[PDB]
């Protein structure tokens, strides 16, 4: 339950949360609000469903990348830090979680996907991808295997995919563009089909889970596997002496894995909007806070300057920072969650039987990603900003039903041919009048959508018009 006075908190269950819940006994020590911790499945699906009818937790935790979607939503509250605690973090990290030039979110840690080996079944890990099936002939024949790790989440397999020239999205000006996408293009080809031959000559398993690669691993019946910085707590718990090193070359070019930044998001809807920024700032972001959640499950490198100096010295850490260097770091547009999806289920069909590398890949490109910005592109733009909360299912619903009663209108009006802009005030109030009309109608145990509503809509469009126009017609009267 989210109730006035008590800070609750989501984060995902590979992190450290007991780490933070520890945290959250060092606030209510000293402040005497409660903090809950929990980590429920599909929380970044959760969220932006749960956000609507206003009982999501007070401050969400995910990669940066969640945080463009939920900024364009309105689900995350305006971050305003002074200065002195701006310059704290690092710059980078800072610009992760930035939307439309404002801080959505606060930036906890850096974390890159990394090389993972045995170091008593290899002496040496391998530099490139292409020697793993040679070392897979040597590793059976020992009853052990040669690399393992999941393939049912895209964030894993991206490294190869993208190392001999795949991309998520072309960057030019300072701005992502959403109709040049490079899933498909002859560099990730390249990419996807290696794995796939890993998985036709049986090197790997298609079926093989983050589940089965992690126990895989700590038992030593695999050699490598990759994984990201909250893996090592659980390998130190092994008796397994591991190491960590750079992600192996794709055809004598870098692995580049995407780069995430863990971020704190403040709900919008929060009453404790102010303990939120207290908790983050003041206890999560120190030094003796961020070591906290750290001890639990490692964070990587940490966006904290000061406690970074002391975790850089970490060769885990510096080995993280060295592929997150030699990846590129996710961006956070809201198209960046469909395109995650798309391509997970090409990944997955590739690693099936259930279509060609090629098809697989070309359903990802062809995917018509939504652009609340091109849906709203005639629209005043005033008018746009509102309208960016609806999902772009029902903006579909709006668009079509305010461009009918529009038509409607000049219908109706010889003389004059009005503007969306003209109309722009009439729309607004109408789209507000709705939303207080699903409410009026929410009591009484009626439950509408915008679907339902689309008389409604139109209707107080036309009725506000018409007041407009007879405020027109009075006022040319002399
Ligand atoms: O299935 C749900 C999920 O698919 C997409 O999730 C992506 C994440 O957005 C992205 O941050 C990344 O998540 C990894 C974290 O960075 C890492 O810290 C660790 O916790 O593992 C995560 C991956 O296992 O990668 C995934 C996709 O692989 C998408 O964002 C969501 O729309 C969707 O909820």
């Amino acid at each position: 339950k989210i109730e006035e006075g008590k800070l609750v908190i989501w984060i995902n269950g590979d992190k450290g949360y007991n780490g933070l819940a520890e945290v959250g006994k060092k606030f209510e020590k000293d402040t005497g609000i409660k903090v809950t911790v929990e980590h429920p499945d599909k929380l970044e699906e959760k969220f932006p469903q749960v956000a609507a009818t206003g009982d999501g937790p007070d401050i969400i935790f995910w990669a940066h990348d969640r945080f463009g979607g939920y900024a364009q939503s309105g689900l995350l509250a305006e971050i305003t830090p002074d200065k002195a605690f701006q310059d704290k973090l690092y710059p980078f990290t800072w610009d992760a979680v930035r939307y439309n030039g404002k801080l959505i979110a606060y930036p906890i840690a850096v974390e890159a996907l990394s090389l993972i080996y045995n170091k008593d079944l290899l002496p040496n890990p391998p530099k490139t991808w292409e020697e793993i099936p040679a070392l897979d002939k040597e590793l059976k024949a020992k009853g052990k295997s040669a690399l393992m790790f999941n393939l049912q989440e895209p964030y894993f397999t991206w490294p190869l995919i993208a190392a001999d020239g795949g991309y998520a999205f072309k960057y030019e000006n300072g701005k992502y563009d959403i109709k040049d996408v490079g899933v498909d293009n002859a560099g990730a080809k390249a990419g996807l089909t290696f794995l796939v031959d890993l998985i036709k000559n049986k090197h790997m398993n298609a079926d093989t889970d983050y589940s089965i690669a992690e126990a895989a691993f700590n038992k030593g019946e695999t050699a490598m596997t990759i994984n990201g910085p909250w893996a090592w707590s659980n390998i130190d718990t092994s008796k397994v002496n591991y190491g960590v090193t750079v992600l192996p070359t794709f055809k004598g070019q870098p692995s580049k894995p995407f780069v995430g930044v863990l971020s704190a998001g403040i709900n919008a809807a929060s009453p404790n909007k102010e303990l939120a920024k207290e908790f983050l700032e003041n206890y999560l972001l120190t030094d003796e806070g961020l070591e906290a959640v750290n001890k639990d499950k490692p964070l990587g490198a940490v966006a904290l300057k000061s406690y970074e100096e002391e975790l850089a010295k970490d060769p885990r850490i510096a080995a993280t920072m060295e592929n997150a260097q030699k990846g590129e770091i996710m961006p956070n547009i809201p198209q960046m969650s469909a395109f995650w999806y798309a391509v997970r289920t090409a990944v997955i069909n590739a690693a099936s039987g259930r279509q060609t590398v090629d098809e697989a890949l070309k359903d990802a490109q062809t995917h018509n990603f939504d652009d609340k910005e091109m849906l709203l592109q005639e629209f005043p733009e005033q008018l746009t900003n509102y309208l960016l909360k609806y999902d772009y299912r029902d903006l579909e619903i709006i668009k079509a039903v305010i461009l009918k009663a529009k038509k409607s209108f000049n219908s109706r009006h010889e003389d004059m041919h009005y503007m969306l802009e003209d109309i722009e005030d009439e729309i607004l109030t109408s789209l507000k009048r709705l939303k207080k009309a699903i409410h009026d109608r929410g009591v009484k145990g009626q439950k509408e959508t915008i679907k339902s509503m689309q008389a409604y809509l139109m209707q107080t469009i036309l009725t506000e018009l018409e007041e407009t126009h007879a405020l027109y017609m009075r006022r040319k009267n002399m």
